[PDB]
């Protein structure tokens, strides 16, 4: 095991904790892109659920200078998530004719940003007119907040719809379920990384779901971090696990709506945990489910299942699915 990945997460967080204070240890998550540059002095934070871009620095020397730098690079960054290291300070951000953010944010001119010229003017504007300052209690932080367009979610999702269509046809899993999961888990952030090393758009863990999927396809080993950070691959894997959950691990459930509630919960909690909500023996755990209505099942799962994380998850995913379901 290269748990030596845990180690440099530990090293990463401690390097930040040293420089920013334990009060300011902001680190990438499933719905939050956070990239440190300039030796942990400058950080760029995209918050994908709230539609905000926050670019901070704590450097006491020419803060505007390299706020400007992060601002231009972040706006123009070409999404290759598999080549970006959010647990590192090395600048592995690349400028692209087609920035990942293109269309999700407009300058104060109202124009989408794709050229270094326009990006530059916009940085200069923000620096002159929206420069903010804060202090942790012990040292001064300079920042710029950039609001993303109101329909930024839809813009982002548009990138992956084709993949979702394909995966859905392939594995017989509803588009709306894939989209509802993906939205809930990452808000369609391809750089998404969790505290349990779930990876990518559909937040797939390598040694559990990833391993199962490979095995179920005559394939050997476990998907790498590069693989699960490639949109197409990740969505195909996640969707495959959705199908594996639905046919194999939870096929005992007869009612498709009840199976779905079970499948959704299990995607986050494991089918094991889900079955052991009805009882320790998979057999009549399944038929206790076969006695209840789906409203029951959704009830019993949203209230009486161990992981609080899961109980909210099922509520969340079903709530999103209802909006992606109608066409
Ligand atoms: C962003 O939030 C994170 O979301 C992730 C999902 O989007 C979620 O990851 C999921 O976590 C659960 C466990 O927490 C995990 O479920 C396990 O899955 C494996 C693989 O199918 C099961 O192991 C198999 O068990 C069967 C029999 O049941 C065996 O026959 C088979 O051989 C086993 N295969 C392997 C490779 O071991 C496992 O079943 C256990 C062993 C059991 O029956 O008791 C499941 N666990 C449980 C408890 O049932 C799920 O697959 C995993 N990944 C995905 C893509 O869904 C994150 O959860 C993390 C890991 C967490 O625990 O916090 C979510 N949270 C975070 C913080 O990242």
């Amino acid at each position: 095991d290269t748990n030596g990945f845990d180690i440099l997460m530990g090293q990463f967080a401690h390097n930040i904790e040293n420089i920013w204070g334990f009060k300011e240890v902001v680190i990438a998550g499933p719905k939050d892109y956070v990239k440190y540059t300039d030796q942990y002095q400058t950080r760029s934070h995209i918050n994908f659920d709230d539609g905000t871009i926050t670019i901070e620095t704590i450097a006491g020397t020419e803060p505007a200078a390299h706020l400007r730098r992060a601002i231009i690079k972040t706006l123009l960054m070409g999404d290759d998530p598999s080549s970006v290291d959010l647990y590192s300070d090395v600048d592995d951000i690349t400028i692209s004719k087609e920035p990942f953010l293109y269309g999700q944010v407009v300058d104060n001119t109202g124009q989408p940003i794709r050229w270094e010229g326009r990006a530059s003017n916009f940085a200069d504007y923000l620096l002159k007119n929206r420069l903010k300052s804060r202090s942790n209690g012990l040292r001064i932080i300079y920042s710029v907040t950039i609001n993303m367009v109101p329909n930024h979610l839809d813009k982002r999702a548009h990138k992956y719809l084709g993949m979702v269509r394909q995966a859905s046809r392939k594995y017989g899993v509803d588009e709306s379920l894939i989209l509802a999961i993906m939205q809930t888990q990452s808000s369609f952030n391809p750089y998404a990384v969790s505290r349990s090393d779930a990876l990518g758009l559909m937040q797939v863990v390598q040694h559990t779901a990833g391993k199962d999927v490979f095995r179920s396809q005559g394939k050997s080993g476990t998907p790498s971090r590069s693989f699960l950070f490639d949109p197409a691959s990740n969505i195909d894997t996640g969707t495959a696990y959705l199908a594996m959950l639905n046919n194999v691990y939870l096929g005992g459930i007869d009612n498709p709506t009840s199976r779905r509630y079970a499948v959704i919960t299990a995607y986050n909690g494991g089918a094991g945990s889900v079955l052991r909500v009805f009882s320790n023996d998979k057999i009549q755990a399944a038929n206790i489910i076969n006695t209840m209505t789906p409203g029951d099942v959704y009830q019993t799962l949203t209230t009486r299942h161990p992981s609080a994380e899961s109980r909210r998850y099922l509520y969340k995913v079903n709530t999103a699915q209802k909006s992606y379901r109608r066409r």
